[PDB]
């Protein structure tokens, strides 16, 4: 019952009982909270409630200290002090932004803006409160009791009446009943059990509600600049392959943390792994939120770093298959490849945090909490996709509010910028360079003359809310008959249900924009599907068209993004 004031650190016995996280508040700040919000329950060793038998007054503003106990106006003795007076709440050791964070429901973009422009201790309160709210919201959805099992990849479901039905995408991972995690796709539904199990009829699914642990460490440790490379020993023999990155590698050694903005195909993996070869004795933990981001860092390490000094950390509650060519769960190897949520408690010379646009402030804090390191390197791109905010339905979250690193990158600039895209035909590089990189991204490749755009609104049907555009798929089917080189193309759209239809009609492999992030393919076919905020988001569009190494076909719904594409227009 004794702790520090989440606003000014001052010791107190006073927690707010109305805040979902029950933060410790000092007398001066607990007042400014209760007097300006619907929050009136103040906890101590014992709650600030009327001690009179049967009295239900819990509002600290209506309570008084009578000797040792607390009473309301109706019950207090003649000699009694009001608990709230003179800008304080009586406690031992005797905020506008804190109020907005503490009370918001996290459905509005402005909630995320504030959780990212506030003080550092408020960024942790914000992140804890948000994640708790996200988790206690999951308790508010319908169960899917299995009616019948068609095959090993399809079954039918009966849905609980009175509670809403959650979106059936790869984003929403259920828990079967403890028959392991289970996802679904687009009355025949496509079931995907993490553990292979002959699905029993009557068995029920419920969503994976995890307990939100408190945060302690800041999002970003305080910044230190050094005169010389600190606690790292560079090679003199550095392979020409990594000669480009030498000055940035010395920058990494000469400050506590560094930010690298690398646009698509600019050499992020190359940079991350090239750091190990430039500081060859340095212990490096390689971390990202997703298994796929960590597995990409593994593939690059496999090519350049000795395989005996590399470990892939895999949590015993295995969710999806991941990188299988390192020693598994050897925490003490020089090179450790681990998702944030599985990180062990250890130390390092360098921590490399990759795909930083997908990190939340909760993720940034957990890393600083589990890994004590001489240098933190933050790699990603604020022009790429953020983590989905399940509760955010109103307003759009701008890149400068994704997390503390993206905010730094969007305000003061990144410490290091990889400025040459080596993956994409020039037509794509020129488009995104102007769209999201203020003309600072340069093309290595020539124009491919295999980058095509077509303006075709088509017809938009919906599977619930997920959009489908069959005529857009029809246009692709026609294009494929005349363009056999594209038979190998990955189909990409902003919608699962569009992808499900494209899968059956075209037989192409299928990716959402969001699942395509970090991947590259020779040929991409993109159907915008709709002109919504979701399908027109410049970050999503940037990711969509930068997957392609040789050619891209964009069937567009939005005039603006269509006119911006520096592609050959097709007719029909
Ligand atoms: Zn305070
Ligand atoms: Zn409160
Ligand atoms: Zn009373």
């Amino acid at each position: 019952a004794v702790g520090a004031c989440v606003l000014c650190n001052s010791q107190t016995s006073l927690r707010c009982g109305a805040c979902i996280r029950r933060p410790f508040l000092c007398c001066k700040c607990c007042y400014d909270h209760v007097i300006s919000t619907s929050h009136k329950l103040v906890l101590s060793v014992n709650p600030y409630v009327c001690n009179a038998p049967g009295c239900d007054v819990t509002d600290v503003t209506q309570l008084y200290l009578g000797g040792m106990s607390y009473y309301c106006k109706s019950h207090k003795p003649p000699i009694s002090f009001p608990l709230c007076a003179n800008g304080q709440v009586f406690g031992l050791y005797k905020v506008t932004d804190f109020n907005a964070i503490a009370t918001c429901d996290w459905t509005n973009a402005g909630d995320y803006i504030l959780a990212n422009t506030c003080t550092e201790r408020l960024k942790l309160f914000a992140a804890e409160t948000l994640k708790a709210t996200e988790e206690t919201f999951k308790l508010s959805y319908g169960i899917a009791t299995v009616r019948e099992v068609l095959s090993d990849r399809e079954l039918h479901l009966s849905w609980e009446v009175g509670k809403p039905r959650p979106p059936l995408n790869r984003n929403y991972v259920f828990t079967g009943y403890q028959i392991g995690e289970y996802t679904f796709e687009k009355d025949a539904v496509v079931y995907r059990g993490t553990t292979t199990y002959k699905l029993n009829v009557g068995d029920y699914f419920v969503l994976t509600s995890h307990t939100v642990m408190p945060l302690s460490a800041p999002t970003l440790v305080p910044q230190e600049h050094y005169v010389r490379i600190t606690g790292l020993y560079p090679t003199l023999n550095i392979s020409d392959e990594f000669s480009s990155n030498v000055a940035n590698y010395q920058k990494v050694g000469m400050q506590k943390y560094s930010t690298l903005q690398g646009p698509p195909g600019t050499g992020k993996s190359h940079f991350a792994i090239g750091l190990a070869l430039y500081y060859p004795s340095a212990r490096i933990v390689y971390t990202a939120c997703s298994h796929a981001a960590v597995d990409a860092l593994c593939e690059k390490a496999l090519k350049y770093l000795p395989i005996d000094k590399c470990s892939r950390i895999i949590p015993a509650r295995a969710r999806v298959e991941c990188f299988d060519k390192f020693k598994v769960n050897s925490t003490l190897e020089q090179y450790v490849f681990c998702t944030v949520n599985a990180l062990p408690e250890t130390t390092a010379d360098i921590v490399v945090f990759d795909e930083i646009s997908m990190a939340t402030n909760y993720d940034l804090s957990v890393v600083n909490a589990r890994l004590r390191a001489k240098h933190y390197v933050y790699i990603g791109d604020p022009a790429q996709l953020p983590a989905p905010r399940t509760l955010l339905t109103k307003g759009t979250l701008e890149p400068e509010y994704f997390n503390s690193v993206c905010r730094l990158m969007k305000t003061i600039g990144p410490d290091m910028f990889l400025g040459t895209c080596r993956r994409c035909p020039a037509e794509i590089v020129d488009t995104v360079s102007a769209l999201v990189y203020d003309n600072k991204l340069k093309a290595h490749k020539d124009k491919s003359a295999q980058c095509f755009k077509m303006f075709y609104k088509g017809v938009i049907t919906h599977d619930v809310s997920s959009a489908i555009n069959r005529p857009q798929i029809g246009v692709v089917r026609e294009f494929l008959t005349r363009n056999p080189a594209w038979r190998k193309a990955v189909f990409i759209s902003p919608y699962n249900s569009q992808n499900a239809v494209a899968s059956k009609i075209l037989g192409l492999p299928t990716q959402t924009v969001d699942s395509s992030q970090g991947s590259e393919y020779d040929y991409v076919i993109f159907t915008q599907t709709t002109e919504t905020a979701h399908s027109c988001n410049v970050n999503r569009f940037n990711v969509a068209i930068t997957r392609a190494k040789v050619g891209i076909l964009c069937i567009m719904s939005d005039r603006d993004l269509y006119d911006k594409l520096q592609f050959t227009s097709l007719e029909i």
